[PDB]
């Protein structure tokens, strides 16, 4: 028993973290095979600035060893530094683009040195509520499936509200953001409804049933209520995805939606669910099934 | 900016996780140098668990009865000894992935990262605290025994906890890496219960200082308090007594934010009386006690917003 915000073991990613310095800027890079991937703003019209640069301008440090840059190219907002040495610690990996509501682990780094690991979710407004300081740029987001690391996020910047913005490993930003100091703001955020429901199922599995009721709701009536509390619309796909948890607990998804409706209109009344006084939306249905089963990496 | 519950990178610990099997029991072991450390209850049956005589069970064992697996490689056990509630299996290979390490015993209120494992395979990492009642509110299932708690300050791993059991309330009990339990617990399936738990006051105060550093001051008031009057109010909400040691420890955060410890204590007193009134502090509707003063100084900026 117990329900914690759990991150993937970071070891396979730690073996890829490097420090990249270009002039006065120092940030983190991801060394996979003979390529170091890092935010293109380390050079700060990016192609016009990049064309002036030579290979020896980029200093890459892997632990106490200096890597030799033998080539460089730009892909969207990511810089790809070709190095002379293949990373012997390169794990089996894929570059994947995640959707909002999906969760991932973040290995926060400073000077190519991992300092912490935390779990978080891609918000519906495409920002992440991370924990980053100056020097964190180039820190990466990932998930693990058996022995394969799926890289999904590279940190680029902080917004005025304290939230974070970044790209997939192919350099495409998540959200309507650009990589420069300009007037940018996160859009109004919403709650990830399918994740709150999964977390209510996790509470039932851990013996927390005070919020259950005899009632049910139609999907349309639930969405009419949820739209009023800035909750993301619940689709039939979300309902199908919650199927296994529904069969395990004996509580139909629309039956759990009727509990969520009552929680939204009436609150917790001095009570908590899994030690929380707020409705938690940073655990996906798969995260709940994985943590309430025992899957290893 | 931002304030997350952050765990240490688990890589140096993952390279030490092994699977230990003795008869029908399978749990996790920690392989450091040529020794594998694991809960001594791996030698037990579920029957034995009521009143196990470990010395009697261990003397009946030979080296080849203990199967140790590191990945897909079988380690050979060449010796065994018991130290308190930990079994130490001497093996014929030193772990090449052994990091710089120490065995440290922590005090309640201290935090640490947990690498949860099943069958010598790490599955997840989370941050938690040693509760005042010596239990940990972990996330463990059957097969997690032998999972370890650690801190990685600088490049040295300080092992502080080894998981041994789950109490009836769902909380967890374990030992330091020398086999001494935290709390009045025994590795017996006897009727044991966690004592009434309390809130780690010095940690809640540190987290209020972290909120001030991140630009939030809604909860501050114009009042101060004596340490004794704060403790008289705090005990009424099941908060741990705040000692002069805690006040001294909060010194650097007080100097950084310009808010005296007993002034922050007055804000805490007020928060306990009023509640949050629909407001949050660092994204939380409850008062957080699983961040130490040291964690706050480590994670938060040196420049207050
Ligand atoms: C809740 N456990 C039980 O009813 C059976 N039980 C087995 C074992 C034990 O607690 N293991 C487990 C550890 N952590 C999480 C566990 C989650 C589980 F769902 C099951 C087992 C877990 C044990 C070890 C010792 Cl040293 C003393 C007593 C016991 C004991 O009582
Ligand atoms: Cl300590």
């Amino acid at each position: 028993s117990g329900f914690r915000k759990m991150a993937f073991p970071s070891g396979k990613v730690e073996g890829c973290m490097v420090q990249v310095t270009c002039g006065t800027t120092t940030l983190n890079g991801l060394w996979l095979d003979d390529v170091v991937y890092c935010p293109r703003h380390v050079i700060c019209n990016y192609e016009d600035l990049l064309i002036r640069k030579s290979n020896h301008n980029f200093l890459v440090q892997a632990g106490n060893v200096q890597l030799r840059v033998i080539g460089h190219s730009m892909q969207n907002c990511v810089l790809k530094l070709k190095v002379d040495t293949a990373n012997p610690k390169t794990p089996k990996y894929k570059f994947v683009r995640i959707q909002p509501g999906q969760t991932f682990s973040v290995l926060a780094c400073y000077n190519g040195s991992p300092s912490g690991v935390y779990q978080c979710a891609m918000r519906p407004n495409f920002t992440i509520k991370g924990s980053f300081l100056n020097g964190s740029c180039g820190s990466v987001g990932f998930n693990i499936d058996y022995d394969c690391v799926s890289f999904c996020y590279m940190h680029h910047m902080e917004l005025p509200t304290g939230v974070h913005a970044g790209t997939d490993l192919e350099g495409n930003f998540y959200g309507p953001f650009v990589d420069r100091q300009t007037a940018q703001a996160a859009g109004t955020d919403t709650t990830i409804t399918v994740n709150v429901l999964a977390w209510l199922y996790a509470a039932v599995i851990n013996g927390d049933r005070w919020f259950l009721n005899r009632f049910t709701t139609t999907l349309n009536d639930f969405n009419l209520v949820a739209m009023k509390y800035n909750y993301e619309p619940l689709t039939q796909d979300h309902v199908d995805i919650l199927g296994p948890l529904s069969a395990q607990t004996g509580i139909a998804v629309l039956d759990m939606c009727a509990s969520l409706k009552e929680l939204l209109q009436n609150g917790m009344n001095g009570r908590t669910i899994l030690g929380s006084a707020l409705l938690e939306d940073e655990f996906t249905p798969f995260d709940v099934v994985r943590q309430c089963s025992g899957v290893t990496f």
